[PDB]
C-alpha cells in the first residue's frame, strides 16, 4: 500500500478489507419476519431529505432510500467504477470493475467482475468514506474519497442529492502507465413508484459544459415525461476535466443485455466511443457511462473528481400526500436539474471537504479521547441521512414560513419523529442542526390541543381507544405508509395516550433545546410555553393515589412499551421530577410566577414521596407495585440524566445518584457478559438477569450510550467509556456482530438484535455535552 501516503484518511475511520467476509453476523431475535440485510453495508451519500444511497465496503450501489421512508437492499449491478490500466511496452491492458462480487443472471457478464479478496481496503468516518486499491494485478494503486456535504449549522448543501468521488491515481513502478477510470451509471427513473412499463420513455443525454479553465461532462438519464409523479426526475453522473486528462463518454448502453457494447471499448484501451444518443428505450433498461484516460509515469499522481446527483423531486407517502424535497428551494421543482446540482458538486467539493475537516476537528484532535469512540461518534450519524429522512418543501398542489422534517425511528416500526425514542436520538440535532430540531419540537407543540375521537385497535390486548386525547404529546407524527405530519400516532401497539413518559419528555426536550443553544431563544420558550403547562397539568391528573407523581398502570405505558411498570416508577418518576424542574425554570424566565409557585409544590411533593418509596439504600427500585419491583434499571434515573444536561441540579442527592449508577455499572454492565456488550436494562439484586420481559434482557444501545454519557457528567470517567464501548464493539469490531451503518435498538446477550437502523444509538452525542 503505497497510496494510503497519498491521502488523509483518519486514524479513526472504521475499516474493513474490501470483499471480506464476516462470521459472527447477528440476526433478528423476534418472532415476525425483521429486516436483515446482512453485514454488506456502507456509509450513505445523500442529503438529509434527499433521499439516500448505500454503496458497500464492497462497491456495490445497494441499499436504497431514495423512496422517502422505505428500505429496499438490491444491488444495482450496472453502478460501478471500473479501472483499465496498460503498462508502456506490453500488447494488453487488464479491465476491472471495482465490486466484490458479481450479477445473478447473465447481464452484463461481458465486464470483468469480482474483485480479488486482500487487493483493497474500505474506510468510513460519516459523512466521509474511501476505497483503496491495491492489486497485484493493477501497476498504479488508486483511491477514492466519497463524500456528500454534511455539514453542522448549513441547512443548505446538507439538503442536496449530491456525491462526490475524488479519486487519487499514484504510479510507484518505473514504467509509464496508462490508466482509465470509468463510472456506470443505470437510468434508474422507474426504480420505484411507476406501477406499470418501467423504463419506458428513460433517454440518456450527454452535457458538456465549457467555460474558460472548467470542463465538465456529464450524462442525464431522465425521461420524455413532464409529468410531475414521484417517479419521475434525472439522474446524472460526471467528471470534471483535469490536466494531463482526457473524458470520453458513451451515452447509452443496455444494462438489460450482456454490457459488451460498452466493455469492448473499455476493455481495449480504457477509451469509449463518445457515441450520442438520445432514442428513448421501451422495455430494456438503459445506462450511460462517463470516463478518463491519461498516462501516469513514473512516481506520479493525479487527482481527478466524479460526482452523482439524483433530481427526484417529489416524495409521495403511502396515505397519498405529496410533498417536495428540501434541496427544490435551492434547484427547483421541476425534476429536470440534475445538471446543475452535479456542477455544483464538481466546482465546489474542494470548500465542502474544508467544511467537513472544519466540524470533525475538534474532536479528532482530542488526543484525550481514545479513536474507537471517535469511530463511534462520527459513524453513528450515518442515520440522520439514512433514517427515511423527510423534509418538505410545500406540499404538491400547495407557501409556509418552514419546512417539517422527519427522522424515523426505524424502518421495522416506520413512525416519524417517535418522541419516547428522540429523548435519546436527537442530540446530534440539537448540537449540529438546531433549527431542524426546534422546529421538529414545534411540530409537538402544535399537537398538544389535538384530538380525533375516532377509535382504534390496540395491538397489546384488542382493546379499542381513542386515537389522539386533548393535553396528551402523540407517541409519533406519522408513517411513512400514511400521512406524515398529518395523521400523527400511526403507532398502535399500546396507547400512548396513557403513556407516563411523553408527555415528561416532551418538557425536557423543550428545556433541552433552550439550554444547548445558548438559553437566548425565550421566543421558542414562548411558543412551546401553553403546551408544556398543558402537557404537566395533564399527566399530575394521572396520580391515582394523591402522591404527587403518575402512576404506571401495570402495563406498558412507557417507552418500554413491552415491559409493565406499575404505581411510581424510577424512570418515569425521575423524569416527572426533571419535567416539573424543568417548567419552573421557564417559568421563571417568562415570569409566569403562579406557574412557577405550582410547579415548584408539585416538585417537592413529588421529590420527597419518590425518594421515600424507591430509594433502597443502594440503588432505586423500578417500582413500588410490580412482581419484580426490586430490579435495577439501567435507565432508572433518567430524569436526573437530563437534569445534568439541563442545569438543573440535582433532584435526588448527589450522593444516592452515585450509588446507583455504581451498582449499575457492577450489575447491569459487568455482570452481562462480562461488560463487553453494554448495560442490560434489568438485572435481579442476585446478579441474574430479569426475566418478566424481553425488554428487560435486552441490551438497548442508546440507553447505553446515554448511561456513560450520565457516568461522565457525574466522573465516573473509566465506567463511562467501559460501558459505551461495548457498544462500539457490538457495532463495529472484528469480534462484535456486524451492525455497522445499521445500529440496532436491542440486543440481547447472544448478539442477536432487534430492529437494525434505529434512531436511539444516536444518543452517543449526549457524551460530547
Ligand atoms: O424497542 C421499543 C420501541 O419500539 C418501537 F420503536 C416503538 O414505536 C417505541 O415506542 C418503543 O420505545
Ligand atoms: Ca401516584
Amino acid at each position: 500500500d503505497k497510496i494510503s501516503h497519498k491521502i488523509d484518511i483518519p486514524d479513526s475511520a472504521w475499516t474493513i478489507g474490501i470483499g471480506e467476509k464476516f462470521k459472527n453476523a447477528g440476526h433478528p431475535n423476534v418472532k415476525y419476519p425483521m429486516i436483515d440485510d446482512s453485514y454488506v453495508q456502507g456509509a450513505p451519500l445523500g442529503g438529509f431529505g434527499a433521499g439516500t444511497i448505500g454503496r458497500t465496503y464492497n462497491g456495490g450501489f445497494s441499499r436504497w432510500h431514495l423512496e422517502i421512508g422505505k428500505n429496499k437492499y438490491t444491488t444495482v449491478y450496472a453502478n460501478q467504477f471500473s479501472v483499465f490500466q496498460k503498462v508502456e511496452g506490453n500488447k494488453d491492458g487488464v479491465a476491472q470493475v471495482l465490486y466484490a462480487g458479481e450479477p445473478e443472471n447473465g447481464y452484463l457478464s461481458s465486464w470483468k467482475w469480482d474483485y480479488p479478496k486482500e487487493s483493497g481496503m474500505y474506510y468510513a468516518l460519516y459523512p466521509n468514506s474511501w476505497y483503496t486499491y491495491t492489486n497485484k494485478d493493477l501497476p498504479v494503486q488508486l483511491a477514492v474519497k466519497q463524500f456528500s456535504p454534511i455539514i453542522p449549522y448549513n441547512y443548505k448543501e446538507t439538503s442536496y442529492p449530491v456525491a462526490v468521488f475524488k479519486w487519487t491515481a499514484y504510479n510507484p513502478t518505473n514504467k509509464n502507465v496508462d490508466v482509465s477510470i470509468m463510472f456506470t451509471w443505470q437510468n434508474m427513473i422507474g426504480f420505484f413508484g411507476k406501477q406499470v412499463n418501467v423504463n419506458s420513455g428513460n433517454f440518456n443525454k450527454i452535457i458538456k459544459d465549457k467555460s474558460k479553465d472548467s470542463e465538465i461532462v456529464a450524462a442525464v438519464m431522465g425521461n420524455i415525461s413532464n409529468d410531475n409523479e414521484e417517479w419521475n426526475g434525472e439522474y446524472s453522473i460526471g467528471v470534471k476535466k483535469v490536466p494531463g486528462v482526457d473524458i470520453s463518454y458513451k451515452a447509452k448502453f443496455v444494462t438489460t443485455g450482456d454490457g459488451s457494447d460498452l466493455w469492448h471499448e473499455f476493455s481495449k484501451n480504457g477509451i469509449l466511443d463518445n457515441k450520442d444518443d438520445e432514442t428513448p428505450t421501451k422495455q430494456d433498461g438503459i445506462g450511460s457511462a462517463i470516463a478518463v484516460n491519461f498516462k501516469l509515469q513514473p512516481g506520479q499522481t493525479i487527482e481527478v473528481p466524479f460526482a452523482l446527483s439524483w433530481d427526484l423531486p417529489i416524495m409521495k407517502f403511502g396515505g397519498g400526500d405529496k410533498w417536495y424535497k428540501m434541496y427544490t428551494k435551492y434547484f427547483g421543482k421541476n425534476g429536470k436539474n440534475s445538471f446543475a446540482i452535479l456542477k455544483e458538486a464538481l466546482n465546489n467539493y474542494q470548500k465542502w471537504e474544508k467544511m467537513i475537516d472544519d466540524w470533525q476537528k475538534p474532536i479528532l484532535s482530542n488526543k484525550s479521547k481514545p479513536d474507537w469512540y471517535k469511530t463511534a461518534l462520527f459513524n453513528e450519524l450515518y442515520y440522520l441521512a439514512d433514517g427515511g429522512t423527510a423534509w418538505e418543501n410545500g406540499k404538491v398542489g400547495e407557501k409556509r414560513t418552514n419546512n417539517m422534517f422527519g427522522l424515523l425511528a426505524c424502518f421495522d416500526y416506520n413512525y416519524y419523529e417517535t418522541l419516547d425514542v428522540r429523548f435519546y436520538g436527537s442530540f446530534p440535532l440539537v448540537m449540529l442542526w438546531p433549527d431542524i430540531e426546534k422546529q421538529v419540537m414545534r411540530q409537538f407543540a402544535d399537537t398538544i390541543n389535538v384530538q380525533d375521537s375516532s377509535e382504534f385497535k390496540v395491538g397489546s390486548n384488542g382493546a379499542m381507544a381513542v386515537k389522539k386525547v386533548q393535553g396528551m404529546i402523540p407517541h409519533d407524527l406519522g408513517s411513512s405508509y400514511a400521512l406524515p405530519w398529518i395523521k400523527i400516532n400511526a403507532y398502535d401497539w399500546q396507547n400512548p395516550n396513557i403513556w407516563k413518559d411523553l408527555n415528561s419528555k416532551y418538557v425536557l426536550l423543550v428545556y433541552r433545546d433552550y439550554v444547548l443553544t445558548g438559553k437566548t431563544d425565550k421566543e421558542f420558550l414562548k411558543y412551546t410555553w401553553k403546551s408544556v403547562k398543558t402537557a404537566l397539568d395533564k399527566l399530575k391528573e394521572m396520580d391515582k393515589d394523591n402522591d404527587g407523581i403518575p402512576d404506571n398502570e401495570g402495563i406498558p405505558d412507557q417507552t418500554y412499551d413491552t415491559w409493565s411498570m406499575k404505581g411510581t416508577s424510577a424512570y418515569c418518576g425521575s423524569l416527572w421530577l426533571a419535567a416539573l424542574k424543568a417548567a419552573q425554570e421557564i417559568g421563571k424566565v417568562l415570569k409566569d410566577n403562579e406557574a412557577y409557585i405550582k410547579y415548584n409544590e408539585w416538585y417537592k411533593i413529588a421529590q420527597q414521596n419518590f425518594e421515600k418509596e424507591l430509594w433502597n439504600g443502594e440503588y432505586y427500585n423500578f417500582d413500588t407495585e410490580s412482581d419484580h419491583k426490586d430490579s435495577i434499571m439501567a435507565d432508572q434515573l433518567a430524569g436526573q440524566w437530563y437534569a445534568d444536561i439541563l442545569r438543573l441540579g440535582d433532584i435526588l442527592p448527589k450522593d444516592h445518584v452515585q450509588k446507583a449508577l455504581k451498582k449499575i455499572y457492577e450489575f447491569n454492565v459487568m455482570k452481562f457478559e462480562n461488560g463487553k456488550m453494554g448495560a442490560v436494562n434489568g438485572m435481579r439484586p442476585d446478579g441474574i438477569v430479569d426475566e418478566s420481559d424481553i425488554q428487560a434482557q435486552e441490551v438497548w444501545t442508546g440507553v447505553t450510550y446515554a448511561l456513560a454519557s450520565f457516568m461522565k457528567y457525574r466522573g465516573m470517567t473509566e465506567e463511562a467509556y467501559n460501558t459505551a464501548y461495548g457498544v462500539y464493539k457490538m457495532t463495529y469490531d472484528k469480534s462484535g456482530k456486524g451492525y455497522w451503518f445499521r445500529t440496532p435498538e436491542a440486543w440481547t446477550k447472544d448478539g442477536n438484535y432487534r430492529a437494525s437502523m434505529y434512531m436511539r444509538p444516536l444518543s452517543i452525542w449526549s457524551m460530547e455535552v
